[PDB]
């Protein structure tokens, strides 16, 4: 009863809405969307700027071609990334507050396939909260889940019986918290 | 009203219940599972062999070290994949018959955002439905949206203002069709 089970969060609308999007993000209308003009046009509901790192790792995700941003094909990759995430974003903001508390992130968490002890959502949170009120907003709600994913799939390939537990050399230690 | 908006399908287990059947797929032990292993894992419901052809490239999207086939932690991704597939399969399988018809498969179709005419629904049956009866099993409907979405890209590359018409040369033809 440790680690984290399944993974999470990642197409109704037709290419010309799609395309129409793309257009208005890209407003350079180089043809590519980049971290900057991603941001802009997300929304983490609390009027600050979209997390950029959060920003950088949905960029990243969907770019195939290393070219720091994403072509209209890629994006509708990144629309649907995004759609998916806001629909268990509401879900698991029960009480249509608009942040996500510790009460329902354990909601999510343990949705998600996660068997973490409650201590640990207060660590979550305060790493992850920006705001620094114990809600946490849309976009740290994602970075702090791809975080947990990014990092599990690490422990799993050390944990080899993935009992829970390994047993690592003081280098291994940084090397994977590196 | 051409191209094929939104792309498609794609964690409630825990990482036990996940790893207990890693275990199980994994016949021979070795650590991975390879295309052969996942197959007799999946069901296409119609008492044949899963298509193979879906099965490789299951393997391939969530194997990262070309390792023909994947780890546990990458097989939990796997697992969602396929559970996200048969939510879609069941939503569309509207008779509750098991198999996707042309009007399932048209409803199907323009719920992922593609806006296609009815004759081409004869085609893309003809070609996917392997059981040959105008029946769409889980595997060959999976088959035949990765190809529409694969193929979806590779348009959209070339369709620079994405109007649903390309000019292309004899070889162009050929080596995007190759
Ligand atoms: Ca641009
Ligand atoms: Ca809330
Ligand atoms: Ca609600
Ligand atoms: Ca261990
Ligand atoms: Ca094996
Ligand atoms: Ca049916
Ligand atoms: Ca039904
Ligand atoms: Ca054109």
């Amino acid at each position: 009863p440790g680690p984290g089970g399944g993974p999470g969060p990642a197409a109704l609308p037709d290419q010309s809405f799609l395309w129409n999007v793309f257009q208005r993000v890209d407003k350079d209308r180089s043809g590519v969307i980049s971290d900057n003009e991603l941001q802009q046009a997300l929304s983490n509901g609390t009027w600050t700027p979209f997390n950029p790192v959060t920003v950088r790792s949905i960029i990243s995700m969907f770019d195939r071609e290393n070219k720091a941003g994403v072509n209209f094909s890629e994006f509708t990759g990144v629309w649907k990334y995004i759609t998916d995430w806001q629909n268990v974003f509401r879900t698991y903001d029960r009480d249509n507050s608009g942040m996500i508390d510790k009460n329902e992130l354990k909601q999510a968490l343990s949705g998600f396939g996660y068997r973490l002890s409650d201590q640990f959502h207060d660590i979550l949170i305060r790493k992850f909260d920006r705001q620094g009120r114990g809600q946490i907003a849309f976009d740290d709600f994602i970075q702090g889940c791809i975080v947990l994913q990014r990092l599990t799939d690490i422990f799993r390939r050390y944990d080899t019986d993935q009992d829970g537990w390994i047993q690592v050399s003081y280098e291994q230690y940084l090397s994977m918290v590196f």
